[PDB]
């Protein structure tokens, strides 16, 4: 707008250099949306009046203040409240006899100069009543009193029965304490400003009195007739002096800058029921951390019980920002629980005022844009895009109880092809908008309003009726949904997808196991997951048939000591998706054992985001498909029965170093050839049973129940290992599996069988073993031991210095492999001193 | 039982159970209360049961509820928006006029598959008699927006003429008549190939099924029979041959079961795969195994082995 831009250039160019400190006396004039403080000589200030008076005439936002200081014009500010919300009727007689009774508490006040002085009085009223508030300020801007008699005055208005008699008979049902005792002191609104949000006050009625000291008991007063031939602004400042119509007679001596979006938050954000915060005061300020300016909302938010800027602690001094937390969305769902009809209420008026806006600026046409506006404020939180891998805008749709499912994606984003639900709602409930804005404008037809105006109003309903049935058109809600694409992306949703390892998607909903127990997240969340298993329905977990069957089932049936539970636990963490430990089971034991009740029941409680059927080929034929099947997984297997012994490496040291892998093979040792430095990451353990039990691994591993009851012990499990030892590195040891394990590895699976027999940990004994004597004596054991074979000095010694003999190796600074605490055993030797060689009564499932 | 699993989708399926069971005799439903508030099940059949449920009953009087019903979709699209007619709302009378005839679903590439229920009254291949079939372009879906829409756009046609020669001031006859040009000339889009493209494309998010793909022929209790669909969840066989609920999409063309006979045929095959082959105590194992052919999956993992004989019945 022109007078604003001249207003603006006025100010910045010229009137700069006039600027004032914070809490400055010479301060004349504040401008609170721009926060500056001026002290304008009178010659600037009507300048600033000319400028002010312009953008006042063509209603433009203003909210400049003029300060009183010490001797300036009288202000007094009234806040009435109202019998009724009609504006009361505040006609000349009753103002006229206000202005009377103001003036005998002046002239009581003793400083008037003697002579013939003309005062002017201007009542401005608030615009509209609000809830039964209602104001006037009443300005005597030409009368120049001393602060102090101001408040004399004001003190002697505020007990009078004939101004509390006339505001009575107005409607006012707080006569006695309406008048702003402060009237004299608070810096006062120039004609036109107002809070951004309070419409300006308006000037309804301005009066004339003249006093004369010689004729004390004729005071005329007289409406003023032709207030509009004059500078307003400036004639009604209490500080100006060079007015025209009002001559000075001297007597004896921030709005948390919305900028019309960000209102929306705060009308969403005062009726939650969040009013105690233990630990939701961090929570919706890193929901709303998005904002740069968030300090203001969290000042707007913490004043409502008590706290006292929750005991100083103010956000605990300044608290900083962090990695990208729960976002925006959790707000409206922080609503529509609590107190659903307003939300719903403000959440529609939002949707109706959008739309308005778009409507009222270009007549009826109604363009894609708009609709893709209107639609990304309807379901920002639904519906979300992204551009994945080929350049595709891929849609992904949150899902509710009230929508048809798939089997079991109950609270996870789907992915969509086509956007069907947005193409429904365009058509269906958008429609409800459209009959909205069509009544509304029905409504401002059955209007007394002049005939341009309601033929403007004609024009813009016959083209909004012609725009209206165009979101029905297929080709405008392409174009629609198009335009959407570009307001409903993410930038992160498919990056950030299932990378979370302590999160789960399960058929009851999304699963949290962050905390030390299950959460099971069964509602509305910002969790950006999408891969989900349909059979793991966690319930809980309880003590029914099912799991007390399969606890009966499970253990006690294979042999352990002291009731060892590591197979259970390393059975479980396959829940977590990654950055686990480097193990491999192997699990090579029995034909009828509960190998395919048990590993296969693993298999299948869980679903496609760890599924994996590696086959021999897989594994040992020769990042194609090696662990692109374990890609983004947390679970591996290799159930073979089709004999074939094969290499045991090319593959391991890099298939454990997100993983639980499991393998599953013949009774007999298939892979057998493996040496040390990836060797301590293997686990062996053979079934000793096989009652056979043939009746489980049929028809009840199908069963949906046994598997919801078998993903709530494997969760048990998972919350006992993270309660008692977090980490399989320093599990409780168990001598079975260890042994198992040492007798796989005793068996063919390295030279172990030399390296801790034939090889013995004597500290004392300093005698020394060369590498080629180590090399010579492994020749002489093979030979007399297995089989014969010629011999290399050079890979023995390699392999030697690879092995676990590494900890009595040492570099020394004589650079040698020799040995110096340790002993060998000869033909026919034995072990000599200081040589050394290198059930709980209740249930298993309890606490040990 | 039935009934109330058809409508359970509705949210407040207890007033429509006691409207319609508390019925001669009923008897406050003889107090039973869905037998105390029974629990819910999978995914069972839907609201095209009820609307099977009529039409071979009472078909006069369900006809004209579901014309006057297709007439007050209409009449409310061409009454909310003036005259002009688009692809959404023909789409929405589409929907509300097969429902149970056509559904589509996405199946691999991202595009959109319709399926398609047939009838005694339309050509099929073989055996496609009561089993859906899968259309690339919905051929029959064209042809009935182009001739039996014209039907009730001759109806809303026929009451806008009535409403015009009434007795009341001339305002309204020129807002009929305006009314009346507009659908006038709308009423020739539904014979527009690159309108009705747009209504197929729209009405593809209505048919929307969603659970049609991955449940097509799980149930292996079900078979693509020349009669229609043969059942053998009961211990006889069902052989459906009327509308069901059953998805599934692939046949067998010569199966056309009528019950197990005693004719010369059936007499000759029984003659002919047995008594060649001297069995004891009635050996029959080898067929028995030849059965369950009909079982999909799921069952035991047995394997025969019949490398005997030169010219036998091999």
């Amino acid at each position: 707008l022109a007078e604003v831009q001249a207003l603006e250039t006025l100010l910045t160019r010229e009137l700069s250099v006039f600027l004032t400190e914070p809490g400055s006396k010479k301060t004349n004039i504040i401008n609170r949306i721009t926060g500056k403080t001026y002290a304008l000589p009178s010659t600037e200030l009507l300048r600033l009046y000319e400028h002010l008076e312009q953008c006042r005439k063509q209603g433009a936002l203003m909210y400049f203040l003029e300060r009183q200081g010490t001797y300036s014009g009288l202000m007094l500010d009234y806040d009435l409240k109202l019998n009724t919300n009609a504006v009361p009727p505040l006609e000349p007689p009753a103002l006229s006899r206000l202005c009377h009774r103001i003036f005998v508490h002046i002239k009581n006040s003793s400083v008037l100069p003697e002579g013939s002085h003309k005062i002017h009085f201007f009542f401005t009223l608030k615009p509209e009543v609000v809830q039964g508030k209602y104001g006037f300020h009443v300005l005597i801007p030409g009368l120049k009193l001393a602060a102090s008699t101001k408040k004399s005055i004001i003190g002697s208005l505020q007990h009078d029965a004939t101004v509390q008699k006339i505001l009575h008979e107005q409607g006012v049902t707080n006569p006695e304490s309406c008048l702003d005792p402060h009237s004299a002191s608070v810096p006062s609104l120039l004609y036109g400003s107002s809070k951004l949000n309070h419409k300006p006050y308006q000037l309804k009625t301005g009066f004339e009195l003249v006093f004369d000291s010689s004729d004390p008991d004729y005071i005329p007063i007289h409406q003023i007739k032709n207030l509009e031939s004059y500078n307003l602004v400036s004639e009604l400042s209490l500080t100006n002096e060079q007015g025209s119509l009002v001559r000075p007679v001297y007597c004896a001596a921030m709005l948390h800058d919305p900028e019309a979006r960000y209102l929306h938050k705060i009308l969403n954000l005062l009726p939650p029921e969040y009013y105690v915060e233990y630990p939701l005061w961090s929570n919706v300020v890193f929901a709303l951390a998005n904002t740069s300016a968030n300090y203001r909302p969290l000042a707007e938010w913490f004043s409502q019980t008590g706290g006292k800027e929750k005991l100083e602690k103010l956000w605990n001094d300044a608290s900083h920002h962090t990695e990208k937390k729960i976002t925006k969305r959790s707000i409206m769902y922080w609503a529509h629980k609590h107190a659903p009809q307003q939300y719903k209420e403000i959440v529609e008026q939002g949707y109706f005022s959008i739309l308005a806006e778009y409507v009222y600026s270009y007549n009826g046409m109604l363009e894609h844009y708009m609709i893709a506006k209107v639609i990304y404020a309807m379901m920002g939180n639904k519906f979300v895009v992204d551009v994945d891998s080929n350049g595709k805008y891929v849609w992904f749709e949150f899902v509710l109880p009230g929508q048809p499912m798939n089997q079991g994606e109950i609270w996870k984003w789907r992915k969509e092809v086509n956007p069907d639900e947005l193409h429904i709602y365009i058509s269906e409930n958008f429609s409800r908008v459209m009959d909205r804005i069509t009544e509304h404008i029905k409504y401002h037809l059955s209007q007394p309003h002049e005939s341009n105006i309601l033929n403007y109003y004609k024009k813009l309903l016959k083209a909004f009726e012609r725009s209206k049935s165009k979101i029905f058109n297929d080709s405008f809600k392409k174009g629609v949904i198009r335009q959407a694409e570009f307001l409903f992306r993410q930038r992160s949703f498919i990056q950030t997808l299932d990378t979370n390892p302590h999160l789960l998607g399960v058929g009851n909903g999304v699963l949290s196991i962050e905390t030390i127990p299950a959460k099971l997240i069964n509602h509305f969340h910002e969790h950006p997951i999408h891969q989900y298993t349909h059979i793991c329905y966690v319930p809980f977990n309880p003590e029914n048939p099912w799991t007390k069957l399969l606890l009966n089932a499970l253990q006690d049936i294979i042999p352990e000591l002291d009731a060892r539970l590591w197979i259970m636990f390393y059975l479980s963490t396959a829940i977590f998706r990654g950055l686990k430990e480097a193990l491999m089971l192997l699990w090579l034991g029995g034909g009828c054992n509960g190998k395919t009740f048990l590993m296969r029941l693993v298999a299948m409680v869980l679903g496609d985001h760890y599924a994996s059927k590696l086959n021999i080929s897989l594994l040992t034929s020769c990042p194609n498909s090696a662990f692109m099947r374990l890609k983004g997984r947390g679970y591996g297997y290799f159930e073979e029965t089709n004999k074939s012994e094969v290499l045991n490496t090319s593959r391991l040291k890099e298939m454990v170093n997100t993983a639980t892998m499991v393998a599953a093979s013949n009774y007999n040792f298939i892979i057998d050839t493996t040496d040390h430095g990836t060797w301590r990451r293997l686990r062996h353990y053979r079934s000793k049973v096989k009652k056979e039990d043939p009746r489980f691994i049929h028809e009840y591993i199908m069963d949906p129940d046994c598997q919801n009851a078998f993903f709530s012990i494997l969760v048990y499990f998972w919350e006992k290992l993270q309660k008692e030892y977090n980490g399989q590195i320093k599990k409780v040891f168990c001598p079975t599996i260890e042994s198992e394990t040492e007798a796989y590895r005793k068996s063919q699976d390295t030279l172990h069988r030399f390296i801790t027999e034939r090889v013995v940990e004597s500290p004392s004994a300093e005698t020394v073993y060369n590498l080629s004597e180590v090399v010579t004596a492994y020749a002489e054991w093979y030979n007399t031991n297995i089989n014969v074979k010629r011999h290399i000095a050079l890979e023995l010694s390699q392999e030697l210095e690879n092995s676990v003999l590494e900890k009595y190796l040492q570099w020394s600074p004589n650079k040698t492999r020799i040995l110096k605490g340790c002993r060998i055993l000869h033909k026919f030797e034995t072990l000599q001193p200081g040589e050394s060689y290198i059930e709980p009564k209740n249930k298993w499932w309890e606490w040990s």
